[PDB]
């Protein structure tokens, strides 16, 4: 399920500034991540990274390919493959609790900068 730009805006509402992060610092992440896709999936032989966050399986949800992983965030992988982004969320929280914005690198290389691009409001 690919979403567009504007409709990702309206979708993480909830992350508006938690850690420091803009909406259109999220646009521009998710869209450099998983071009959009809530069903993007890339897999290694050692892990595999899902949904719109590209989450991985080696420490924050677990699946069949790792299932001992520590899954912080307390959930199946697969949760992160449908197209409500709720409980995508709370793991995003999670993640930028514990490790920050870096668990994504598009973030400084290519969205720290430049975000009028990215703005879907007044
Ligand atoms: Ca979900």
């Amino acid at each position: 399920e690919q979403l567009t730009k504007c409709e990702v805006f309206r979708e993480l509402k909830d992350l508006k500034g938690y850690g420091g992060v803009s909406l259109p610092e999220w646009v521009c992440t998710t869209f450099h991540t998983s071009g959009y896709d809530t069903q993007a999936i890339v897999q290694n032989n050692d892990s595999t990274e899902y949904g719109l966050f590209q989450i991985n399986n080696k420490i924050w949800c677990k699946d069949d390919q790792n299932p001992h992983s520590s899954n912080i965030c307390n959930i199946s992988c697969d949760k992160f493959l449908d197209d409500d982004l709720t409980d995508d969320i709370m793991c995003v929280k999670k993640i930028l609790d514990k490790v920050g914005i870096n668990y994504w690198l598009a973030h400084k290389a290519l969205c720290s900068e430049k975000l009028d691009q990215w703005l879907c409001e007044k």
